[PDB]
């Protein structure tokens, strides 16, 4: 019986706090910025509520009332929302933990508690007007997150088991061939037919011509270009699909989303989901942020059965978490886990208690300061603190500069200290830092 | 039908959101001003670390692997963070949910300070920090009543020991908003020297108190660690600010958008889509209706219903001299500004 955390979770020290609050404040900064309300489910949505989806969910004791299970999603905890509200119409996000049972991965990259964050607009709007949105926020988010350089797939889902439809697959064997086609952009094309001819049964005559379709991706001329292709143009579903697709791209260029944007036909996922546009977010390599279009869902827990249009994103911060504390370990850099602005010491024997006279003052005007808990400390190893901790500032009390009613304000990396009176040293911080 | 939040647990309305988030940002604003670190840990422990009334807790099933628990307490995994870490010091907060089966589930907000420290200085820094909290947090008078453990028992150390806090409250200017009371007792089975809790004047508002054995029960060594903590009953401070929130008839705001960029005429849907993203990718944090050709009193009522109080209007008229109409929704006042002036005249009057 060890101490640690169970199989797959992990306790986030201070510095991970600092990193995970830094890249919180991006995002909601952007979700507050499009006017997105905030809601929050309870962690278990009552067991039987989750029934539909993979049973990696944890569930827990009887011992008193009913059964339960926590929420492997917040989607669905959002679904649940709406038909408990009678909810017609929201702008929403949520960021809260997940817990999948999973086999915690040792690579890594997989973990069974992690932080998920979606947003969604719920609603029957005009065209593609909040599709676009979505790829709007997801750009600011990505570009002010300073992850490097992005790009963005789209694709449409009836473009998908249109082409699919087309090229010639069978309804009972369509789902495993849309799990073979997304891995395309992690493979090649030749080890993609390949492996589907070598467990597929299904024709080379027909995984060519979908090689000729899913293989393409380009600009609103390649939406243009399908426009004019004649298999694909008799198509209802495809047509709808290439048609939404138009009209979102115009809105993109209108948003200035332009350049940062790929229709790419290989993109195929959440099918059991998404039943219009799917994005995917990648960077220059890997996902980081997805998400699209889904109709059929929210309207899968209300009495009557009404649809409630949905489109959304979900922001992979579990992997921007580690790529921001990777590209400060790369820089070798600390990451100051307090927002400590001043330290107050003194080198004499006995002020102690004016040193705590002096951090109350501070503390009431407002800024952040703090105090070391000895009666006499040194003051090398009260500097060393400072330089540890990243403080910059430090106020100093001596006797006989006591008697002038002033502070010495050293610096901590500079080393240069300056005596300031009383009166001015709360608006000297001030000046010193934010 | 029959879809049930499961029981003692409700869900959170932007309304109530609203609340919540003002609550937790003077309670870490506060935590901030006293360089406090943040930590996080699982929601669930193992079952058997969290044991010695101790079967109010939440359990989960054999799942195949080990027998996990969900949190009843903030201290405990606090606890075993500083056992599994050996850290002999820290000052650290930490908000987040817990579970007892009893609400039943509700929020937690801890704040402790551990090491080994001269006399009774983080006790004070404690004290100041419930009475800044309190203070800012709106409501009235505290009269905080502190106490000893060591006197309730050797008891001599005790007084000492609250002798020497008291002189150091004067200095933070604390004494009088504290009390001296010895009926408070509870709780007291994981107290060792300070215990205190804070009244409200017009209950269970603060309350903690120092505890010395709490964490060196996980350490294999048995080398305890002092630590002093108190913890905010945000719960009730919750339904406390949202309930003067009604008798002071000011709506709660659940968006910050300052302006919605609208339009009375047909076809100029694309024509907000640029302002739009002018007005995103700028630092201005305006909204746009979901509608080609929406009508402009539905955008209005919007905007008096939302909280939004300037509507960007979109003309042809207006366009073609490279001005855009300002409408305040709260004077229905029109200022007709150049684009280049918009983001500016709009952090102007925001």
């Amino acid at each position: 019986f060890v101490l640690k955390t169970p199989k797959g979770t992990r306790d986030y020290s201070p510095r991970q706090m600092a990193v995970r609050e830094k890249v919180f404040d991006v995002i909601i900064r952007c979700f507050k910025r499009h006017g997105a309300e905030v809601i929050d489910t309870p962690v278990f949505e009552l067991k039987e509520t989750l029934m539909g989806k993979s049973k990696l969910i944890y569930d827990l004791k009887d011992q008193g009332g009913e059964l339960l299970s926590l929420r492997y999603d917040l989607t669905v905890p959002f679904a649940r929302y709406l038909a408990m509200n009678k909810l017609t119409n929201i702008k929403r996000y949520h960021i809260a933990k997940v817990y999948r049972r999973d086999n915690p991965a040792m690579t890594r990259g997989r973990y069974r508690e992690f932080y998920q964050c979606e947003f969604d607009i719920a609603g029957n709007f005009d065209p593609m007007i909040p599709d676009a949105e979505c790829l709007k926020i997801m750009c600011e988010i990505l570009s002010s997150l300073q992850i490097g350089d992005f790009l963005v797939k789209v694709n449409d889902r009836r473009i998908l088991d249109g082409m699919f439809a087309i090229c010639g697959v069978s309804d009972s064997k369509f789902r495993t061939i849309c799990s073979s086609v997304d891995k395309l952009d992690k493979v090649s094309w030749e080890e993609v037919k390949n492996e589907m001819v070598g467990e597929k049964g299904l024709a080379p005559e027909v995984a060519d011509r979908i090689g000729d379709y899913v293989q393409q991706h380009g600009g609103v001329s390649l939406v243009e270009q399908l426009l004019q292709d004649p298999k694909l143009s008799q198509n209802k579903q495809a047509l709808e699909g290439l048609g939404d697709l138009k009209l979102l791209f115009e809105y993109l260029t209108l948003f200035g989303i332009d350049d940062k944007i790929s229709f790419d036909l290989s993109l195929a996922r959440g099918l059991d989901y998404y039943t219009g546009v799917i994005y995917e977010a990648v960077l220059l390599v890997g996902s980081v942020a997805a998400g699209g279009r889904y109709d059929g869902l929210v309207g899968m827990f209300d009495p009557k059965g009404r649809k409630v249009p949905c489109v959304g994103l979900s922001i992979g911060v579990e992997r921007i978490f580690s790529i921001v504390e990777q590209r400060l370990e790369a820089l070798e850099e600390k990451i100051r886990t307090t927002e400590t602005q001043v330290l107050v010491a003194s080198a004499q024997k006995k002020l102690l208690e004016e040193r705590l006279k002096l951090v109350s003052e501070l503390w009431d005007a407002g800024i952040k300061a703090e105090l070391l808990y000895k009666k006499n400390p040194k003051l090398l190893n009260q500097l060393q603190y400072c330089e540890e901790a990243g403080i910059p500032l430090v106020a100093i009390i001596g006797e006989q500069e006591l008697k002038d009613g002033v502070i010495k304000l050293r610096s901590v990396t500079s080393r240069e200290e300056v005596d300031v009176r009383r009166e001015d040293l709360v608006e000297e911080i001030k000046r010193r830092t934010g």
